[PDB]
Parts: structure tokens; sequence; C-alpha cells
């Protein structure tokens, strides 16, 4: 069997990593010579899953032309998202779940995209279609990918198929879908292992709306509780920054990526402007901003018009 | 259910007509509201199949945006091949077997392309995958599509899957794959309903190689037998032409488009030049010219350097 390289997009998500490993397995079990490969660094989320299921991190690669003549794309299809020298190899097949664009083939191929929330959901169909038993080990990676892409079935893109697939895989992998999922999701930005001065600095941008000096920092977690439990220390560091930068307002936006609601911690003179722009009542400088997940589209415009 | 329109490319081939009808059936049996549609005239090959299995010719359409919001594409994906106002509707899904190009979607969709020789081969998988019984009537249309696209399994694109599918469908439809196939393929161009003087003129070009007056006519069939059985009448009309035009050689090249071999019927003084240039032995003025399919590239250059 000519050798094939299977891999997902750049800036690898858990789907791009796990699905590549998963399909490579399926392919090999069907008599081919395939190897899972990644095009970037494996993030914490992915890691937790790889480690939990004792799986080797797919080999890093910069180009494919030098190793093979044909490749298989998973979780993507647009050129920019693919390998660097993609123009120089033949896309044998694509297993994906996104729009189709900036993609084109000179020859026919096995393209299989479905309107589901995760590439793994599709593979799972393919395993059964080819009647190939799924190893406990990999089923977990697949289950991981689904959880990852569907934000634990809470994602707007999640589907009844994704959910039924996750359930099915979680049993085989001998785990509890939601239980394992939360842990994995958590290992994402692991804030529990970060300084209170670190959180207030990650995604922080300063503005000067209405002649007032302001700073809005955001932090994404799968449980606002993890970060609210440390409000004392947060207020401390925030108050410091407010002093050093002579800020009229410092708005920390603690977003729950699962429930799409984000808790706000406003410290400043214009801390009342957060109560106006979002129509809320700050009680301990903490008010739940419902439905707010983006500050560029939901926070900045509503506060600019509040002052 | 929102209404959907299912259709193939323009200048409709039997795959584009039958697969559109077939998949609309599958879709309806699964609870949707779909209608098979065509973008052009139904040719003779397709007709024979439609009539044989008592099936109505899918409705002619010029645009879709006015009727529906979503469409399903079968047997194609490149814009130019699709409907006129394709840009104005949403491609819900694509069941196809060609390269992907000049195609792009804003949203995700169900895209399913396989490296087989016919769109119907894929539908057949899909019927079983969804466990839906295939009505005798439509199985025939699917069988037709496969026969049409694979030139009775002789096509270079034909696959083991296409043949296995044709067999399976042929039984259900209660017919003999190759028996019905030939009749259908024949109804395409149809040489059995053409004058012997008509065949020798479809594609006849005269040359004057080496000071000698010559004429080479070509005829493409799916069974040289259909044309050889009428050799008596052929030689009669050829000999007449040879007399009226004072030809030193009239070479009729009867090409079998299935086997890519073409039988030669040479009548003239230089009738031995065909024996030299092709390295053969004329027996009854008929010798099999193996591998010869083009006269511009394979007959003319080898006969010019022979006389
Ligand atoms: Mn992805
Ligand atoms: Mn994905
Ligand atoms: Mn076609
Ligand atoms: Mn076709």
């Amino acid at each position: 069997m000519e050798k094939i390289l299977i891999f997902g997009h750049q800036n690898p998500d858990t789907d791009t990593i796990c699905s590549a490993i998963a399909y490579a397995d399926l392919k090999n079990k069907l008599g081919f010579n395939a190897e899972p490969v990644r095009l970037g660094q494996v993030n914490g989320e992915t890691q937790y899953a790889l480690d939990y299921f004792k799986q080797e991190s797919p080999r890093l690669v910069e180009t494919a032309a030098n190793e093979v003549n044909g490749v298989i794309l998973v979780d993507h299809n647009e050129r920019q998202q693919s390998i660097k020298d993609i123009e120089e190899v033949q896309v044998l097949e694509v297993i994906d779940h996104h729009r189709i664009a900036n993609f084109e083939t000179a020859e026919p191929l096995y393209y299989r995209a479905e309107p589901v929330g995760c590439t793994a959901t599709i593979l799972n169909k393919m395993y059964k279609e080819n009647n190939v038993k799924i190893e406990k080990e990999i089923a977990g990676l697949m289950l991981s990918a689904i959880i990852s892409d569907s934000l634990l079935f809470k994602s707007p893109t999640c589907t009844d198929q994704d959910v039924a697939a996750a359930k099915e895989l979680a049993e085989i992998a001998g785990v509890d879908a939601e239980e394992y999922g939360l842990n994995m999701l958590k290992a994402g930005a692991d804030l529990s292992k970060k300084t209170v001065e670190e959180l207030i600095s990650l995604d922080a941008k300063e503005f000067t709306l209405g002649s007032k000096k302001v700073e809005i920092a955001q932090v994404n977690t799968v449980d606002i509780e993890d970060v609210k439990k440390r409000q004392a220390e947060l207020e401390a560091v925030i108050s410091k920054v407010v002093a050093e930068k002579n800020l009229d307002l410092f708005l920390l936006v603690i977003t729950d990526i699962l429930e799409n609601d984000s808790l706000a911690l406003a410290i400043g003179n214009e801390a009342a402007k957060v109560e106006k722009a979002f129509n809320v009542t700050l009680e301990n400088n903490t008010a739940l901003l419902k439905g707010v997940v983006s500050r560029k589209k939901q926070v900045v415009p509503v506060l600019t018009d509040a002052m």
C-alpha cells in the first residue's frame, strides 16, 4: 500500500487531532498504509484526552510532498487551513463538516461532508458502515472530539446525531460522557493554575470611550465558579491596575462558554455604566450579563453608547 | 416539509435524469418533500430507460429560486454545469462522482462524492444505509444510469462497486444487466436504423497521400457485430463510391467504443497498404485494428508513411 498522510487543519483543535488518529486507524484496519499527522501544537484540551486514553501525540509535520503523493484531509478543506505544500499533493479524500470553499480537485475523490457538529460523528458512521470494531482506546478520542466541538452538546451546531454518537462512543470507551467531558473541557484554559495577576492580563484591551479611560479583560471558563471563588484576590489586583493606569473603569468579563452567559466584575468610578448598558444591578461588583459572550460585538458597542 | 428540488447537470445524461428521480424517491420515503427535475432535453438513451420502466419524464425547469429555497444536486457540482440561478439558492446536499471545482458553499451541507463511475452506485449504497426498499420501477432507472455511465462496464472509470451494484439492481428490476443495457445504449445514437450509405458519410474525410486518392470513413458503435452483419451491403455501397470518385482506397473504420479496438473494411487497389501500415492480414477485406480509436492520430499518420 502506497503510504498516505492523514491530518486536520492548522492551529489544531481536538477534532483535528483525534479524528486524524481515528480515521487512520479505520483506514489501516481496512488494509491501507496511513499515518495520523498534526500541523501544529497540541493544546491542553487535546492533551488531556490524549493522555487520558494513553495515546501518542500524532507526529508534527511541515510538508507532505516530500513524504507522500496522496493525503487525506479531516475536519477541513479550505487551502489556508491546510498544510503548507497542499498544492503539491493529491487530496485522496476529505472527511469534514464545514462549508466548502477555497478547495478544488483535478481528479475525482472521496469527499464526505455532513451537516453535523463534529468530524468524529461522521467517522463513527463509517466504522459501522465498514463493520470494523472500534477500539476502546480510540472511541475515547472520538468521544473527546465530539465533546470538544459541541461544547458538551451545548453548541448551536451540535446535532442529535452528534449526541447519539457521543453516547454510543462513551460506552465503548467506558466513560461518562458529561463527566469526562467537563474535565477535558476544563483542562482547556486551566485557570486554576494561573496567577490572579495573570488572568487580568491574558485578553485585555484598553479603550477611551467618551473621554473616559477604560479596560475590559475577558476570561473563558467552563464554570464561572472556578474564577468567582477567587474574587477577593481578583478585586485586589484589579484595584491595583485601576490605580496604576488611572482607569475610570475596569470590567472583567468572566464568560461561561458552556452556558453562553458571562459574569461581570466591574471596578471603578463608571462601574455604574455597566449597570446601565446591560440593564443590571451590581451586588458585590458582580452582575450576571446574560447571553454576552463577545466583547467586541456585545460589550464595547453597548458601553460606548452608555457613556 | 419545506419543498426541495433535486436535479442533475445541463445537457442531461441518463445518470442526471435517473439519479434525480431515484434520490427524490429515497428522500420522500424518508419523510421529505422532494421533486425530481431536469434542466434540459431528455436524449434517446434516457428515453428508452424512462419508457421501458414506465416512468414519467422529470419536469423541465429553468430556474429554482422562484420555487424553492433549497436544492439538491446529483451528478455534478461545478456552477456552469448547474442551474442558471444556482447562486440564488442553497445547495442542501450534493451526491456526485466527479472532481470538485467551481463549487463553494456559505454553510455546511451533506456533500457525498465517491470515486465510482456512476452517481446511482452511491444512491444504491444510500438506500441500504437507510434501509429503504427499492421499488422495482426505480431500480431499473438506477441500473440504466450505471449502464449508461459505464458503457456497459467497459468504461475506464467503471468500478467493481458499479458492477456489483448494477447486478444487484438488475435483479430487483427483473432484467438482464447486459441484455437490457445493450438495447438502451443502442437507442442512444442507433446505427441499426441508419442507411449503409448514411454510416459511410457520418464522418468521411478524403485524403491524397502519396499522389493516391483515398477516403477514410469512421463509425462508432457499441458492438461491431451490429455493423459487420451488414458487410455485404457495406461493400456494395463502398465499391460504388470507389467507382464514382476513382478512389485507390476506401477504408471504413468500424470502431467499438467499448473495447477500443476498431474493425477495418478496406476496398481498393491500395487495400494492401492497410495490411502494411497496421501489420495485419485482411481476410474478406476485414482485419481487426487493435487499439485504434482515432483516425487523425492513429490511422492517417501510419498510412501516409506506408504509401
Ligand atoms: Mn476544527
Ligand atoms: Mn470539528
Ligand atoms: Mn453526468
Ligand atoms: Mn454520472
